[PDB]
């Protein structure tokens, strides 16, 4: 459960092959380690581990039986990949089981806080590698829903890989304030707009585009009525058919009683930074995301065109029911 020789000992017990050797990620319910496999030739592996409290609330214990699905639904190289699910033969003792993923050097949260220097050409591959991957996403009907820089896996080569479906939704929800992260929420999740699209993954895609062009995180919020203010003292007061467009009452009544918020300034934000790359993140950052550029439209945009080259649908349907099932996914491999 705590130390490495407790969670060998205990990954020892689903299956001999995996040799720890360090934990490389730590979860609000698991924790995810860096693995090595030796039946095949000792290669690299990432295994997350996911502990009791998952079991004790059927919700938290359905998405991540959804994940597993979803991860195992993707074959692709811009999605993270599914290699095997451990879990306990003994129903009496099914109260943890590990998720065996393809391993990755490491994530754009970490790449930015190191400050690193990231050329436009890095930005250029990380972004078009995002969007292709989630438009791979989009077409399985699904919405990733926590789209951030943490969640986005790479490596030196600068290959990239989308994690973490633990929140993925179907193509109308009550969002929580109880979160660690709201800073890469979309404006209407954010207005509390009950139904939403796939356009909030594009918002979080620009808020990247935004950190990796040379900055900190542009919303950070401390609460949701706050998120709103940092959003809009950047992006500028929308107009108000747009803000008629999104949000529930109470959220656009806060919104026209603000002060009046004039469009920033991204050539001051980013001195350096293209035309084509700013104007690419504007449109990514838009209030209304019925103006907000799409996927395919900002995989076909100028700022991407030298990399620009010309899926199944998902199908979503006790804790024990929960647990058989992930079980069955197991049993798949
Ligand atoms: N395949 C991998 N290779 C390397 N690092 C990984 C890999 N998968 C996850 N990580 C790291 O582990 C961190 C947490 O993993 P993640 O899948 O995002 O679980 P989570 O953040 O707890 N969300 P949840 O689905 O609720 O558990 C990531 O931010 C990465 O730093
Ligand atoms: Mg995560």
């Amino acid at each position: 459960t705590k130390s490495l020789a407790e969670l060998q000992a205990e990954v020892c017990r689903l299956d001999d092959r995996y040799l720890l050797e360090r934990i490389i990620g730590a979860g609000s319910y698991g924790v995810v380690i860096r693995a090595r496999d030796t039946k095949s030739d000792n290669r690299l592996v990432a295994m997350k581990r996911v502990n009791k409290e998952i079991f004790e609330e059927v919700i938290l214990a359905k998405r991540i039986l959804r994940e597993i699905k979803l991860l195992a639904h993707f074959n692709d190289d811009n999605i993270i990949g599914l290699r095997n699910i451990l879990t306990p033969e003994d129903p009496e003792n099914f109260d943890h089981f590990y998720i065996v993923m393809d391993i990755m050097e490491t994530d754009l949260k970490q790449v930015l806080r190191s400050g690193q220097e990231l050329t436009e050409a890095h930005i250029q591959f990380f972004i078009y590698q995002a969007l292709r991957a989630l438009h791979i996403i989009h077409s399985a009907g699904v919405i990733h829903r926590d789209i951030t820089p943490a969640n986005i896996l790479v490596n030196t080569n600068c290959d990239l890989k989308i994690c973490d479906f633990g929140l993925a939704k179907e193509e109308g929800e009550y969002m929580t304030d109880y979160v660690t992260m709201r800073w890469y929420r979309a404006p209407e999740l954010v207005m509390e707009d009950k139904d939403y699209s796939a356009q909030i993954d594009v918002w979080g895609i620009g808020c990247i585009l935004g950190e990796l062009l040379g900055s900190r995180p542009l919303f950070q919020g401390k609460d949701r009525v706050n998120q709103l203010d940092k959003i809009v003292d950047v992006i500028g007061t929308p107009s108000e058919e747009d803000i008629n467009s999104v949000g529930s009452s109470a959220a656009q009544k806060y919104l026209k009683k603000k002060s009046h918020r004039p469009q920033a300034d991204w050539r001051q934000r980013y001195p350096t930074a293209s035309p084509e790359a700013l104007d690419l993140l504007r449109h990514m950052l838009v209030f209304n995301p019925k103006r907000r550029i799409t996927v395919l439209q900002a995989m076909r945009h100028p700022f991407l065109e030298q990399l620009h080259d010309d899926y199944a649908l998902f199908r979503f349907d006790t804790i024990v029911d929960v647990k058989r099932a992930i079980y069955e996914e197991s049993v798949k491999f």
